C-alpha cells in the first residue's frame, strides 16, 4: 500500500443511494488501487449546494435540478416498496389490497419528502386515510422503528440491500407498488470531466444492470 | 381501556442514537399506547439549536453540551472499534500495534466526525500517519467497503449492525481501542420533567442497562 493517490474522485449522493453507489465503488477501487475516494451522502437541498459550489465530481440524484448547466443521465430504478417485519401477519400474504394496507400504521417521511408524498398522492387517488404514527427523517431511523414493532413504512427497495441484510425485514406484496422512480448521474456540462471521473461514469453506466440483477431489484 | 399514562414526549437526539433509540420507541409505545411520541433525528449544530429553543422533553447525545443550564444521565457507552473483514490477516491477530495497524489503508468518515477525529488524534499521539485512502460520509458506505477488501475502518460498536442486517465484520484486537464513549440523556434542569418525560428517562435507562449488561466484559 502506498500513501499517496495519484488520483481522486469526489462523488455526491442521494441519501437512498448509500446502499447502491459502494458497490461499484469497490470493484471501481480494486481495478484503480492508485485512486483515493470521497464520498458525500445528503439530501437534495445539500447535493444543490454542493452543485452551485461545484465541489464534486459526479452527483446522484432523484430528480433533475433546475438553475444549472448540467448533463443527466438516468442509471437506475429506484422502485419505492412498502416494508415491514417478517413476523407481520400480512408479510406474506399475495396482493394485499391498499385498503387492507391502510388501516396498519404507518412510519414514513416528513411531509414534502419524496417518498412520504408518493404514498400520500397514492392514498389520495383510492380516498383513503394514511394512519402515520411517526415521522422521520431517515432511511435507518425508520427501519429501526419497524423493527421495534412500531408499524410499516414506504421506502426504496435499495434499504433492503443493506451489506449482511437478513430476511427480518421484508418488502411485502401490495397493490400500487412499487411506485417507479429513477436516479440519474449529473455534472457540470460547463467542463469536461476528469479522465477518473469519465472512467467511473462509463463503469456506473456499464455496470448498474450487473448489479441491479444481484441485488433483484423489483421491475414492478 | 384504562390508560394511565397519557401525554406528548418529544425527543431529539443526535445522528448515531438512530441505532440505538427508535427501536426502543417500539416497545415504550407499546407498553404506554397513550403517550404520544415524535423524535426527531439531527446533528450536533441542529441539535445544540433546539436545545437553546427548548423545543424537546428530552435529548440524547455523546458529550453534554457548555453553556446551558441541563441535568446529564449518562445511559450507554458506544465505544469506537476497529473493524475489518473475517478474512484478514489480522483478524486473528492479538494486540496488534498502531505502528503495524498505520500500514493499512483506512476508509473513515468525513472530517469534523466523532469516529474520524478521534481516530486521527490518535494516530497524531503517536506521530503515525492515517493513510485514509477511502473518505466516505456513510457508515453502511464504510461496511461495503470493509467487506470489498478496501481496508479497515473505525465505527462505533452499535454502528457495526443495523436494522435488519449483520454483516461479516470482524472486531480487531488493537492497542488504545476501544475508544470509550458516553451516550448520555439531557434536560433543562430550570423545570421539572413531565411525568411522560420522566416515565421514558426510566424507561431508557432500565432497558440501556439490559443492553450493558448484555455486552459486559471484565474491567479494569
Ligand atoms: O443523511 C443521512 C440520512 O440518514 P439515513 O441514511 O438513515 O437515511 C445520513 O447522514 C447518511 O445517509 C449516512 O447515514 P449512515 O452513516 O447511517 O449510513
Amino acid at each position: 500500500h502506498h500513501h499517496h493517490h495519484m488520483g481522486q474522485l469526489r462523488l455526491a449522493v442521494i441519501t437512498t443511494a448509500k446502499y447502491f453507489i459502494p458497490r461499484l465503488i469497490g470493484p471501481f477501487c480494486q481495478r484503480y488501487p492508485g485512486i483515493n475516494v470521497s464520498l458525500k451522502v445528503t439530501n437534495h437541498e445539500g447535493l444543490i449546494n454542493r452543485i452551485n459550489d461545484n465541489l464534486d465530481d459526479l452527483y446522484v440524484l432523484s430528480r433533475p435540478p433546475s438553475g444549472f448547466d448540467i448533463t443527466v443521465q438516468p442509471f437506475l430504478d429506484n422502485p419505492l416498496v412498502v416494508v415491514g417485519p417478517a413476523s407481520h401477519p400480512l408479510a406474506n400474504q399475495r396482493g394485499i389490497s391498499l385498503e387492507r394496507l391502510a388501516q396498519e400504521p404507518f412510519i414514513l417521511r416528513e411531509r414534502g419528502s419524496g417518498t412520504r408524498e408518493a404514498t400520500e398522492q397514492l392514498f389520495a387517488a383510492h380516498n383513503l386515510n394514511l394512519n402515520v404514527k411517526l415521522d422521520l427523517g431517515s432511511n435507518e431511523a425508520i427501519k429501526q422503528a419497524i423493527l421495534g414493532g412500531l408499524g410499516l413504512a414506504v421506502l426504496s427497495y435499495h434499504t433492503l440491500t443493506s451489506a449482511g441484510a437478513t430476511p427480518e425485514l421484508k418488502m411485502f406484496e401490495v397493490e400500487g407498488f412499487p411506485i417507479h422512480r429513477q436516479w440519474h448521474a449529473v455534472y457540470p456540462a460547463g467542463k469536461q470531466l476528469s479522465t477518473v471521473a469519465a472512467t467511473f461514469l462509463d463503469y456506473l453506466l456499464t455496470e448498474s444492470q450487473r448489479i441491479a440483477a444481484d441485488i433483484q431489484i423489483p421491475e414492478s
